[PDB]
């Protein structure tokens, strides 16, 4: 499907709750709380190139679907998981309790990540 772009978060929901429970130091709650961070995909096959950018914070991750690579979180910890690509559009993968899936569609991505009882959601659109 190639989900090369770049996305701009629209809106969100339990984002200070997850990101709580995931210890992410109160004052980048507080910050990132508000910041409508932008996130670029660069799409090879299996390699899929991914950057996000929250104000002054950026992060590169790099991972090849199917294979465990190591991700970073957004705490700086770094952790192996592997990312599945789930049907046609849909990315999939799992780590620290974390259940995530990413849903693709046209100029719209979804991102739901599931905590607990928790379900932090963004959705963002190709800007
Ligand atoms: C697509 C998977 C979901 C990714 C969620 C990313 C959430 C990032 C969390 C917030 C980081 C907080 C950084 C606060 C601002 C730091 C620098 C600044 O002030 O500009
Ligand atoms: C707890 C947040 C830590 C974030 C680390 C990165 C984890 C990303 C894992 C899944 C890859 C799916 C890529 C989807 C990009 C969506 C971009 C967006 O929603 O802004």
């Amino acid at each position: 499907m190639n989900f090369s772009g770049k996305y701009q978060v629209q809106s969100q929901e339990n984002f200070e709750p997850f990101m709580k429970a995931m210890g992410l130091p109160e004052d980048l709650i507080q910050k990132g709380k508000d910041i409508k961070g932008v996130s670029e995909i660069v799409h090879e096959g299996k390699k899929v190139k991914l950057t996000i950018t929250y104000g002054s914070k950026v992060i590169h991750n790099e991972f090849t679907l199917g294979e465990e690579c190591e991700l970073e979180t957004m705490t700086g910890e770094k952790v192996k998981a592997v990312v599945k690509m789930e049907g046609d559009n849909k990315m999939v993968t799992t780590f620290k309790g974390i259940k995530s899936v990413t849903e693709f569609n046209g100029d719209t991505i979804t991102n739901t990540m599931t905590l607990g009882d928790i379900v932090y959601k963004r959705v963002s659109k190709r800007i």
